């Protein structure tokens, strides 16, 4: 499957790829504003994450750090990054149909919108300010909105037992992002699209 990233903010972002034990095509890569980069992701792929970093440092080999979503200070992302993140997930070719959602569960650095480039389903997007309009108690000083699992490390936030309902923390990322998780056990907001689909990822769709 392909997937189109398209960086549409008006700051670069280094935009990473990963299934959490394994990099998705080179794992990640530089686009400045405007710059869009197509990758490979094998079918069947089941739990792949798609996300934007900013602010990043890396040097000649690779190695260096990001102030959102870093994943081990690499450039290519063999692993998940740090929260707060936005998040493009994605299961392939389960049964016949591709899965696709965006989730704030570990938090949100950049607005994205992720559609499918061909037919027979919607995208979902959440292009809201949350940066901007984030609880002070979830602020990330180095950018973006924290969840609150991230934050507190309780049972309710991180729905450790398998057992939690929706918060004060929960509801806002909610009220700004309706089409995207906001807690483990939210209302999923996962969209069937055909199997075999392809896709673009695009951040700041809307600026
Ligand atoms: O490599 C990592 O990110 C890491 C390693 C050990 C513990 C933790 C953790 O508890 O987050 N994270
Ligand atoms: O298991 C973990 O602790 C983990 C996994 C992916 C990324 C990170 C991280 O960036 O801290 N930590
Ligand atoms: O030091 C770390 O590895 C760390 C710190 C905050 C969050 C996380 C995480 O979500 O894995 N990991
Ligand atoms: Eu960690």
């Amino acid at each position: 499957a392909t997937f189109e990233i398209v960086n549409r903010c008006s700051y670069t972002v280094w935009a990473a790829a990963s299934k959490g034990d394994a990099a998705l095509d080179a794992g990640g890569r530089q686009l400045n504003s405007g710059e869009s980069w197509t990758i490979n992701v094998e079918p069947g792929t089941n739990g792949g994450k798609i996300w934007a970093r900013t602010d990043c440092y890396f040097d000649d080999s690779g190695s260096g750090i990001c102030k959102t979503g870093d994943c081990g200070g690499l450039l290519r992302c063999k692993r998940f990054g740090r929260p707060p993140t936005t998040l493009a997930e994605f299961s392939l070719n389960q049964y016949g149909k591709d899965y696709i959602d965006i989730s704030n569960i570990k938090g949100f650095n950049v607005p994205m919108d992720f559609s499918p480039t061909t037919r027979g389903c919607r995208g979902v997007r959440c292009a809201a300010d949350i940066v901007g309009q984030c609880p002070a108690k979830l602020k990330a000083p180095g950018g973006g909105c924290n969840d609150a699992c991230t934050v507190f490390q309780t049972s309710e936030y991180c729905c450790t037992t398998g057992k939690c309902g929706p918060t004060e923390y929960s509801r806002f990322f909610k009220r700004l992002c309706p089409d995207a998780f906001s807690y483990v056990l939210d209302k999923p907001t996962t969209v069937t699209c055909p199997g075999s689909s392809n896709y673009r990822v695009t951040f700041c769709p809307t600026a």
